[PDB]
This record gives structure tokens, C-alpha cells and sequence, in this order.
């Protein structure tokens, strides 16, 4: 009962789709088909025969493997791939000895064990792009429908002058699009690992020729990607995961906090889909990987320092941390769709909250409309003495102004009313809205 | 099959002992250890009946709960406890009905998880002392026995002046012996956490004489200590085992990477117990945690930041790295003392390669003991040329000593022999080594 | 005029005092005092004469040396100290001949440079831990006064139960008490470094007699601590720098994300001291260092993984953020000093604010008091039914257990007014700050 | 004289020219020129007349400024934009009183400094991208040069297969190659800020026509990039900086780790451009770098969880870690521009230490050309049991061979030379060095 990993530790993550995807044996038959794939890439290649590319390929099955035995004989060489390919060795001689001499035929713990990391990276990152494209249109649909929904714009936690929530939602789309752009490209250009004993491909076979072919046949049967050169100290894969994972978990975390700044028990602007105390979980699941990623992305960066032409630790830094980071960004993803489609917006609050100020929150937009009559310096230090006096006698902002002898006559009625409205004082952030909209 | 975690990714702390003191349902075992005391304690403080604890004792088992389901469950709430004290109630309701009213009373989700938390660390750090401690035998022997093998010291990779392997291995034990003692310091010091909603413990209940008792009964039960003021937002004990745990981790990362000098095929100085490649498969596994727990703790230091009476996400992101930096320590531990006590020193190794400069290693040395003759400045002035010249003409430093007209008749020759003599000129590393023993 | 760092970029800690402790010259006058209090010690153990070490004291002044050309040549060597000591030696040879002679006699650039880096974090220390000291005074006078000042506990950012800005500034008071004690503590503990070019001190020298009268000279003559071995590569003090002042700089941290949930518009139950924004500039400041310390401390923890005798770039990474730590905490710590001594409790506004939720604040409170009459089990779900339709109907809690028939005539009026009222409901919180002050 | 940065604590980064682009009165200016810029877009809007601009620009120079005062008061504010704003005004005033009137019309602080940073980012980032490609100039030339010069790859610390200097500098060429690619892309795509208080530019001002007007112009007068959305809380660009300069020491610092493996005493295939030590400093001191950068970007990424329309501390954790970013990796390429420019291959001690493990690293050549005549599994099986009593035995891989009973008559005398040759198994390295090249 104690191998169990249930995600009772993290709970961004625990049920979601990511976590199939990305546990110790879907990592087993990630290393199962980088070794089957080269077998099969080597006799399309003409080095070895197809039917043992083909009953290498049908043992090459999670199931055919004791995983914790794989697991705990790593010990031995600081990596699990020996064990595996005896195991392997061990199935296919079980049905087929003469394919059995071929299984990891020139090759090597590390063109194994990374081609399988690339391949459950590229099947994580389809399913953390997917659901950042599903968030990105639930958050189009929020900066469409609220492009003309005034609310209080706050810095450095005050308010400061109106926006509008379809503005602040098509910021968040602005991250959302930006990483899933991003989780798409790096997929797409994740590269297998074919390198050999060190990096010379000695074990796997004019020359320029022969190369040519295997690359070509062991990016076909991987579906990965020909790199130029082997990469076994050269990091720039894995860096590139830890880039764009936190990346995407800093961007969800941004919706995170602007979800709980704005669903506290005093503001109450929006609410998580749901004694009476509906916390808003979803957002501290998002953050708490986003507490999470940036840190374990550092380690991962730091690993480019590799030594050699293999290093006697730094690659075996990897592993875990990069698993870490697919699991809590695909668990932060899934977890921001729910977020994003269920988030509740209570209009009326938000015009509510606009005049907690006391009209303060327009006074600059009052400055522009009496910079005609007053002049730009002038309507600004007339501005702030009403902003302190109203800040003082308890009285509004309109107030305040009605008595100075500077402002008597200076506006019709009507236009006061319009002036002193914190609804219709958001600039151009409509037309904001629509430009992100229209990309 | 997908729930299992073998520690495929993570070798350094496959099989080891830690893997079960700090897997997930080590986590749950803990969490209803925390929920059963807090019930014993709240019995022999009079809050409820003596049947009643004793029966949600003896409920509060691993086996009784599903594990599964309380981590899936976690995701209404953002956390294991409501669905944990849920499954012990039904377990104590099949039982005994009227002890199940009482299961959770007055208590809160971090209470319990917290105190969970602190329980497992404490278990996990008496495993980790006693592996330090078990280095630090072995380190103080090699110490002991080495204290006159000379050996080149090393700095910025080149050979500087000679050393002790002994010395060396004194620094090994200094650090190692360090970090076991701050880690039996912290073990001591770890704290319940017992707070209520939002630590005014309200629901736990002359008001200074209730607390005190329920706090010393608390501590009674589960053998934490008992800290002044709640601290669901005062981090200090996740961050102190953040910093205990990152020293720890990079003091053996220390012995690593020394161990990786001394061991490759250029020196074999070294070698760490065992075609034909014994790589140094156990500093790499030391060395691969070290270049993870730091950046693990610096995003568990980082909570410290908590906001209000518990934080909407900070608190959450503590769990998972803090259980992987006692996994990784642990395992990390457990190598380090494998690699201390089954450490190879090859003696002759180190002589012979003490002559690889030609003398230069020396000149420090005979500089010393020209001094008298020729002066301070000109001694050294005199070396550093003699020093560039053999490292031109291909001559010995003696050579090339030998024809300067400045030190003819000098010193006898006896006396030049053992001026030149790398294994003699290892300042007083004996004495630093017997000062380092005596403690 | 672009040598000068006036803390453009870091207004945490421009125009506070720890600035002139730790910038360039700061450090340059540190590595002077180094190299003199050497000279001095071993003129007190015999090594030289006194005359020569009072006069290369005398010489070992900022002020007799060109900074910019001693930074500049560094590139030469890694480090400062070869630049500097032939800087330091033509100053003494101007004046005196014979003792230029007996500048850095023995001694490497490490010795001096971490020696210098010592002081600097002494004296920096100093500083840090004065201002800890004056913010916990403040805290510990805010948490007596407001011993019984009713607030809203909040957790996961809504209001949980009620409590007292007593006790959260109790908190506060603890996390800085705990800080000023290790910053304390540390202080004392920092080492001189004297090891010689690979740590056998072959160069400054029956050997246990001699050593151990250097090391006791050093000692006195720097005022630093007298380490077991040369730690040139056991780097112990710099991991406790970097643990201390990530926790110095977190805790601080902590208060500053308080003040800003406590002093938004929506709430506004405290502010700094002072159109009409009253940004919360000083907590903005403080947070700024939070979020930059514990990352450059992950840096330094890091570089405990030195190898050989001296490493070949781990070292070298240790000054700048060394510097950067204590110069961003230090500038904190001057800032938290303001903030806690002239913040502005608004105790009418927590008062009011306790009222935001319509009763379900209390109804914790009020569910302990129904149990004798209704049932631990019973009152909370009849407590839970009643927030969620006064969550519902717009209607106070107050009014919707008024309503209910299993609650008529089960008590007086007059209780059901305490009963309601959230500034009684404080728990034990008053009996925690009393704890908290008595230590 | 306690003002003056002069890189005394980073020589990696002292005397380089990034220094001059990236201190503090270079910050200054870039405000200065993003304040003139804006008020001649707006001129060229129309929204402000163009001898107000003329003026301003004349005035918005660095040395018109107390840069001391500017950065001390910024305490006031939490940023220094408000004293620059303030003292520019009066420069202005002192020569036009009708423009001064014009001086940071309608605009925010955050706007005037993002945009400052993001020149100063985009000048600094010119150098640095420009000393990349000189870098890569000289790996390639290496690369080209040593295509055929065998030496021993290392894995894990010892002796693997053979490979040339040729393939191991074209994988530090593609490193470089791709770091500098990204950082002119980066360049490209910086962005101004112009968003006004809260990111509706209500200030600055059919809607849209207006719009694009400004920020054509803007575009223009800056030379950034126009953005989709302001980004005051949308970090993209800062995080951008973060991953490049990250990714760029990173892969510096891999060059650096492999140079001080190549040119440490025992191997010495390598050295560093130049008693008798001359110490790898370049390498040393790239790799300080890459030991801090890393760090320093992980707190840039946190900052992407910036909350509401202006973070109150995370926005201002940026300055300083983004500016020593810059600056230690364009201390970085400058310093491997001169490593790669300098460094001395030393073809013949290559060939020499392939002799080091007496044929063993040659094993898995002769395994592959024994295997026709053996079988796979019967040559791997054979060669392992001779390279453990070559390794036994203390005889040669090619003498132990000799004495197995079935080898005899295997091979012709001159095919058995060739096999044993180290310096001929380098697998296809040459291929692989053309098609790196070939890009
Ligand atoms: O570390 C490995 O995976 C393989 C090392 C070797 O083959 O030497
Ligand atoms: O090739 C596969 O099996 C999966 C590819 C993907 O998920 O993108
Ligand atoms: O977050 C928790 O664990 C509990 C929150 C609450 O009770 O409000
Ligand atoms: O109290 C326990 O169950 C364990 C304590 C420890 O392991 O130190
Ligand atoms: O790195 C230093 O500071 C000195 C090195 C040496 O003396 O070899
Ligand atoms: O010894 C000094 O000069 C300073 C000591 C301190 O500031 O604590
Ligand atoms: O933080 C600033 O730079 C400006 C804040 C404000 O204008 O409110
Ligand atoms: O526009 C400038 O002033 C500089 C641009 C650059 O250096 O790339």
C-alpha cells in the first residue's frame, strides 16, 4: 500500500487528466517505445531484421515489466534503463531468441531514457495545450461579453481609475494564448535522443549517408523531431520545458490572484463555481502550483551546466522535477478551465464598488474635462486639495467641489452628473478589448 | 497500475528506507495519528469522554480509510482533511455511534494536516540523523587513518600545494556532522499545530488555564513540541527544515562532487565501492539531489509569505515540496553513508600524482625555506621564474634550481631531497586533523 | 558619473544606512582590515615585527587605494586581493620600506577576501539585528494595546471567525523576535578564514602549539570566531547567512502582505504613515525585498557544493548576492521599522467590518452554544442550513435562526444579542497574546 | 566615495562594456528618453504642441539631473518616476515655462519606467546578442579545425568511447548559436509601456483611430515594439529577459564546466588564453555567472503573478534582479568571446590520454568488429570479461585479447593495430561536425 502516489500531497493535480499521463509507468513504456521505435527505425534502416523489429515491439509492453524492480535496480548504475533492457531482453527471448540479441542494439541508458522524457513530454504537452486553448475561448467569451462592464481599476492595492472587467479579462486571455502558442510550438520541436555511447553513434553502425537514414527513420518512428546534433550535454529540450511550463504556471497564477483579489469576503466582484463559506478553491489550487513550477524550472535551467560528454549528475537531476512541472502545469491547466468557465461575475458589485472612493476614483477624469477652463496644472492641484478635503470632511468628491469659488458656473448640471460617473470614465478600454479580440 | 510511484524517476532514494515514512499514505497514516490524539488529548483534559477517544483510536488506521478517494476528494476543498475526517467517521460510526460525534471536534483542516505534516518530518529527520550520524563514523575513521597520506591540493582544478587526504576527509565529517546535529535540534523543536478556524482555538472550547492544559496534553500525545502562538501563518518550521534539509543536501553534494575529482580516469585517487567502467554511481546520486533540494526549499522558504489567518494558496504549496525534500535528503543520506563506508582511497595514487607538476606543487615550500638566505621578495621572485622555466624547458623544478647561480651551495643535498619532497610539505593538515578528532 | 550605484533600481534600501556597510568600498576597506589584523596577529605570535605591523595598519585605508583600478584588474585572477595587496604595498612602501615587505606574508587571496566578507556580514548584522530589535518593539507595544481589538479572521480570503489585531500582531512580533534572535546568533558565530593557499597554512608557519596561537591571535585581532578547520570550501558560515536573511527577509514578508490586505480600499482597517492615494508604499517596499531575497539565497545555498580545495567559479558566485542579501534585508529591515512603529489601527472600521457577512462569522460561536441543547451534530448542520438562506434571502443569520421552529424559546433575548455579537467571539485570542508577551 | 559600483565583488562582469549600459544613470536616461519620446509622439498625435516637445527632448538629459536625489526619494513613492518627473520639469521650466507645462502629460509612472527598462534591455541585449555571435565566429573555426582530432569522451567522470575536439566544440557552437538567435529575437520584440494609471490610457486622450495613432507613434519614437494590450500586470516581456539570460548563462556555463574538465592538471588538453599556475579565470568566471543568473531569473518568472492592474511589491522585485541579469551575462559573453578566441588545443596530450585506460575505451570498436565472427552477445560477453582482467591484471585491452583462446587466427596483425587504434573509433563525430556546420 505504499507505492501508491494517489496526488494526496497536491491536489492541483489528484484526478486530473495529466496524471495518467506522466506517472512512473506511463515513463516505463515511454522508454518501452523509444526502444521498440529504434529497433523498428534500425531495420527500416537495414541493421537488423524486421520480424525482430516486430516482436521486439509487441513485448515492449508496460505489462510485460516488473516496474518496481526496474525502479529499485537503478541503484546500480544511477539509472533505470539497464534493468528495463534486461527485462525487455527477458520477454522477447521468452517468444522469439533470435530477436532477443537485438533489443538496445548500439545504443545507450541515455538516448532511451531521454527519447522516452521527450515522448511524455510532447503527449503532456497535447493535453496542456488543449486545455489552454479551451480556458483561452471561455476567456474570450468573458472579454467579449464584459468589454463594457465598468469596474474599479486598483494599484498597489487602492483604486486608482475605472476599467473594465472585459479589459482585465482579455489580459488574462493575452497570457492564456501567449502559452498555449507557446506549449504548441515546443512540442512540436521536442527532438529524439540518438547519440550513442558518447554522442559519435559508434554502436549504430558514405557516413553522412548511413546518419541521414537512421535520423530520418528514427524521427518517423518516434514522431519527434531530427535534431542537429545529439544533445546528451546539450540541454536546450529540457530547458525549453522548464521555460514554457513556468511560463504557463505564472500566467494561471496571475488569473489566481486577480480571482481572489476580486472574491474576497469585501470586494465579492466574482465568485468560483460552486458553513456558507464557498472558498474559492480553484484559484488556490492555480496558485499553489504556481508557487511550485518556477522553483523546480530553476533546477531544471541550472542543468544546462552539463559536464562532459555526460554528466555524473546533473542529467540524473532531471527526471523527477521535470515530471513535477508537467503534472502541476497540466493539473494548474485543467484546473484554470474550470475556473475560467464557471467564474461568476456580479456585475452590480462591481458598479457598486466604484464609488467607495467617494467619487475620488474619477478625479482624474474630471482634471481632463476642466483642463480647457482651468489649465492642465491648475485642474490637477485643484483636484487633489478637493481629493484631501473630501478624504477629510467625510464628504464626496462632487461635494467638495460644489464649494470651491475656482468652479462656480464652470459646468452644466447635466454635465456634472456625467462627469462625476465612474462608469462611463474607462479611456479606451473598449476599444482595447476589441484589438485583442479582433488577434 | 498508473497509481504506483517506485521511485523510477528518482534512484537516490529508490528502496531506501524514507520512501515509506513519507509516502502518501504515510501522510494519511499521520494526518489520523494528529485527529486520534487530538481526541485523547481533549479526553484527559475533560472536553470529552475517555470510550470515545479510545474508540476513534483504535479506528484511526490506514487500512480503514480509502486512500484514493480522500485525495480525489481533496479538490472541493483544496485539501485531504474534510474527505479524511469523513471517511473516520463512518469507520467509527460502524463501530461505535457515539464516539463518531466526536471525531474532528472544535478542530480545523490545517490542525490536523499540519500537525500531520510535522509528524512525518520528525519520523523522517530521526532517519536522516541517524544515517548523518553513520556517515560521520566512517568519515572520522577515513579522517583518522588518512591524517598522513599526503595528496595534492586542489584549487581552481590545478594542483596548488599538497595536502591530507586525511584533512580532507575532516571537512567531509565537519559538514556531515554539522548537518546531523541541526537536524536533531530541529527533530526537537518540530511543533503540533492546534489553532481552530483562524487560531483562536474557539472551537477547542481560567481561559489561560485551559489553554495551557489542552497545549501540554496536545503535546502529551503526540510527543511534538508546544509552540508559543498558532502558527497557520507563521511558517517558521516549514522553513527551518527548508534550510536544515538544503544544507544538508548540499554538504553531500560536497563529498559528490570531491568524490568525482578524485575518481576519474585521469586521477583514481579514489574509487567508490563496487565494460570494465565502475562509474561513480553513488555521488552521482548524492550529487543529483543536491541539485534539487535548494531549489525545492527556496519555494518553501518563500511561503513564509502567508497571508490573513491562512493563505489562499501558500500554505498549499507546501506539502509536495516538503515531502520531496525529506524523500530526496533521505535517500541522499542513506547513499552518502554507503559511499563513506565503502570508499576506496588508493595512497600510492595520490604520491604518484603529487609529482605531476615536475616540483612546481612544491615551490610554496622551498620559497619558505630559502627565505633565510635570500629574503622574502627574492625568494619568491626567484621561484616563480625557476617555476615558469621548468614549465618551459620540460625540466623538474629541482632541475632547473639546480642551475640558477644564486642558489649554488645553498643547502645540502640531503636537505634539497627532502625540500623537493611533495609528500612532506603538508603544512600542519596533521594538527588540523587532530583538533577536528578531539571534537 | 556610471560608476555610481545610488539605489535607483532598489528603493527597499536607497538612503538607509546598510547601504555605506556593504557597497564596494565598504567591502575593499573590509579586505584591508583583513590583511592588517593578519599582520598584527602574527606580529603578537612572533612571525614579524611590530613596527612593520603598525605601519601596514596604518597604510590600510580605503583612502590610500584606487577602488576602480583594483575591481578592474581582477579579471586577472578571479578576485580583488592580488590587485589590492600590491595596492596595499606600495602605500606601505612610501612610508616604510621594510615593512611592504611583510604585506599578506603566508596568506591567499581567499583567506583575505572571506575574512573581509566576515566583517562586512558583522557589521551588516549589526545593523539588521538593531532594527529587528526596534520593529519588535513596536509589534510587541501594537499587541499589547490591541490585546482586545475585535477583527475578522480570514482565511483563504473570507472571513473565517473573528479574532483580535492583538493577536495578529503577536504573529508578527514572533516571526521578528525569532528573526533578531538568529540574526543575533549568527553574528557571533561568523569565523575569521585563515587557511593558506590550500588550507594546511603551510605559509604561515609543537605545530598544535603554534596553531592554536595564530588562530587565538587572529581571533582578537579580527574580533571574529575561531572555526575548528579553514572552511575555504566549507562554506557553513555562508548557507547560514543566506538561511537567516531569506528567513529575516520572508517574515518581514509576511507583515507586509498583511498590511496590504488590511489597508485596500474595500477594507481599510489600517494604514501607512503618511490625487488623495495613500499607496501602501513602506509594506510595497518590504514585499519587494521578500520577493528577491529567497532566490539569491537558493544562489548561496547552492555554492556549499565547492569542490577540490577551492572552487573554480562556485566561490567566485558567493560575494555579489552575498552583498545583494544583506543590502535588500537590511533595507527591510529599516523600512519594517517604519512601518511597524507609525501604523495607523483603525479599530472602528475592524468593528464594522465584522458585520460584512450578516452574522455568518459567528455562527461557529453560536453553534457551541446550541450543542448542550440540540447536539454537537445537529447545531452544525442546523447552523449550516441557516448561513446558507441568510446567504440566500438577503436576510442577517440573526434573522434566519430566528425563523426556525427547532430553535424558538432556547434562549433569552438578551443572549441571543451576545450571542450574535462578533466582538465577543474571540476565542482564547486574548489569553495567546498574553502568553506571547510574557516570553 | 560610498557610491561608487565599480564591480569589485563581480569581476566576471568589471570593465566589460555592459556595465555603461545598464547602470544606474544609463536607467536614468532611458527614463528620460522614454518621458521625450512620449511627449514627441504625442506632438506628432497632436494632442501637444512640437516646440514643447523640442524643449522637453533638449532637456531630457541625464546630466541636467541629480540622479542621488531622484533615487533617495524615491521612498516616498516605491519608484524613482515622480522625483525624475519632478527635477525634469524644472529643467525644462528653467529654459521654456510653457513646455514644462507638457512633461509627462496624461502618462503613469510604470510607463515611463517599464519602457526605460525595456531600451535599456533591448541596448544591452544588442551587446550581448553581438559578443554571442563573435563566440560563435570562433566555436565554429574550432569546430571546423578539429573535426578529426581525436580525444576520450567522458561519461560520468571516466573514460567511454573516443570522439574528436571537433564535435565537441560544434555542440558549444549550437548552444551559442541558439542563444544568440533567441536574444535578437527578444531584441525585436520588446515592447513600450503606455497604459496610463490602470491600463486605459484615459490620460493620454474614433476611439480606436485615435488609438493607433498614438501608439504608432510611440512605436516610432521609442523603436519598441507595439503591443496588443498594455502590460503592466501582463509580464511577458520580463519574463522573455528572464528565460533568455537564464538559457545564455546556462550554456556559457557550459563551455566554462567543460574547459576547467579539459584544462585541469591531470588532463591538460586545454588552456586558457594567457608560481607557474595559471588558473582557468575566464572559465571561472563565466561559470560565476551561470552559479547566479539562473537564480536571479527564477524571482523574474515568479513576477508574472502580478495582481489587479499594478502589483504592490512584485512589479518592484523586477528592477534590480532584471539589471543584474544583464549585466552578469553580458560580463558572460564578453568573457567567452574571449575564452573561445584564446583557448590553446593541445591535440597531442589528447592523443595521449586515449591511451589511459590501456585500450578499454576502444572495447565497444572491437566488440562491433569481432561481432560478425562472434555473435553480438558472445563479442560483448568476451570483451567484458577481458576488459576487467586487462583491468586486473594491469596489462593492455590488446595483450589480454591476445591470450583468449578464441581470438586465435581472428584477425589479420595490421587489422588488429587499426582496431586498438583509439584514434580511429570516433564513430561518424566527422559527419556530425559537417552537418552542424553546414547550418
Ligand atoms: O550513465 C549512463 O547512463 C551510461 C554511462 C556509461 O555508459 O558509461
Ligand atoms: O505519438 C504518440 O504516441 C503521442 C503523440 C502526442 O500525444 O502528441
Ligand atoms: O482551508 C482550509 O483548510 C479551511 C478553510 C476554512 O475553514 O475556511
Ligand atoms: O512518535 C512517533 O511515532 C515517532 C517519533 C520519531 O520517529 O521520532
Ligand atoms: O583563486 C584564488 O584566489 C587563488 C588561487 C591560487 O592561488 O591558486
Ligand atoms: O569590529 C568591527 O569593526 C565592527 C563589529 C560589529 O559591527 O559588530
Ligand atoms: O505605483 C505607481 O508607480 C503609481 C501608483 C498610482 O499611481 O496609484
Ligand atoms: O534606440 C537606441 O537608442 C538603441 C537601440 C539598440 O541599441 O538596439
Amino acid at each position: 500500500d505504499e507505492l501508491l502516489d494517489c496526488g494526496l500531497l497536491s491536489p492541483v493535480r489528484a484526478g486530473t487528466p495529466v496524471e495518467a499521463l506522466v506517472c512512473d509507468s506511463a515513463w516505463l513504456q515511454a522508454m518501452l517505445d523509444a526502444e521498440a521505435a529504434l529497433t523498428r527505425a534500425q531495420a527500416r534502416t537495414g541493421f537488423l531484421p524486421a520480424a525482430a523489429a516486430e516482436a521486439i515491439t509487441a513485448a515492449a509492453r508496460a505489462d510485460r515489466i516488473d516496474l518496481l524492480a526496474v525502479a529499485r535496480g537503478a541503484r546500480e548504475t544511477a539509472n533505470p534503463v539497464v534493468g528495463l533492457v534486461a527485462a525487455l531482453t527477458a520477454a522477447v527471448r521468452r517468444d522469439d531468441p533470435a530477436a532477443a540479441e537485438y533489443v538496445h542494439r548500439g545504443s545507450t541508458s541515455q538516448d532511451v531514457l531521454d527519447t522516452g522524457a521527450m515522448l511524455v513530454a510532447r503527449r503532456a504537452l497535447r493535453l496542456i495545450g488543449d486545455d489552454l486553448d479551451r480556458a483561452a475561448d471561455a476567456l474570450a467569451a468573458l472579454a467579449a461579453d464584459h468589454r463594457d462592464t465598468p469596474m474599479a481599476g486598483r494599484t498597489l492595492a487602492l483604486h486608482a481609475v475605472p476599467t473594465t472587467f472585459g479589459l482585465k479579462a482579455a489580459g488574462w486571455l493575452e497570457l492564456v494564448s501567449e502559452a498555449a502558442g507557446r506549449v504548441a510550438r515546443l512540442r512540436d520541436g521536442l527532438p529524439f535522443s540518438l547519440g550513442g555511447a558518447a554522442g559519435t553513434l559508434a554502436g549504430y553502425f558514405d557516413p553522412a549517408v548511413l546518419l541521414d537514414r537512421l535520423l530520418d527513420a528514427y524521427a518517423a518512428e518516434t514522431g519527434l523531431a531530427r535534431p542537429v546534433l545529439p544533445w546528451h550535454v546539450l540541454r536546450t529540450p529540457v530547458a525549453d520545458l522548464a521555460a514554457v511550463l513556468a511560463f504557463t504556471a505564472g500566467a494561471l497564477g496571475k488569473i489566481a490572484v486577480d480571482v481572489q483579489s476580486l472574491a474576497r469576503t469585501e470586494v465579492a466582484e466574482v465568485a468560483e463555481p460552486a458553513p456558507h463559506k464557498r472558498n474559492p478553491v480553484l484559484s488556490t489550487l492555480i496558485r499553489s502550483a504556481a508557487l511550485q513550477v518556477p522553483a523546480l524550472a530553476t533546477g531544471l535551467t541550472q542543468c544546462l551546466v552539463s559536464e562532459d560528454e555526460r554528466s555524473a549528475g546533473a542529467w540524473h537531476a532531471e527526471w523527477q522535477p521535470l515530471r513535477e512541472c508537467l503534472r502541476l502545469t497540466g493539473g494548474a491547466a485543467r484546473t484554470a478551465v474550470e475556473l475560467a468557465a464557471g467564474l461568476e461575475v456580479d456585475a452590480a458589485r462591481m458598479r457598486a464598488n466604484l464609488d467607495l472612493t467617494d467619487g475620488r476614483i474619477v478625479s482624474e477624469s474630471v482634471a481632463v474635462a476642466l483642463t480647457p477652463l482651468l489649465g492642465r496644472q491648475a485642474a490637477k492641484e485643484l483636484l487633489t486639495r478637493a481629493a484631501f478635503t473630501a478624504g477629510h470632511e467625510g464628504r464626496t468628491l462632487g461635494e467638495v467641489l460644489g464649494e470651491l469659488p475656482e468652479l462656480d458656473g464652470v459646468l452644466p448640471k447635466e454635465r456634472w452628473e456625467a462627469l462625476l460617473d465612474p462608469a462611463r470614465a474607462t479611456g479606451v478600454a473598449g476599444a482595447l478589448v476589441d484589438g485583442a479580440l479582433a488577434r
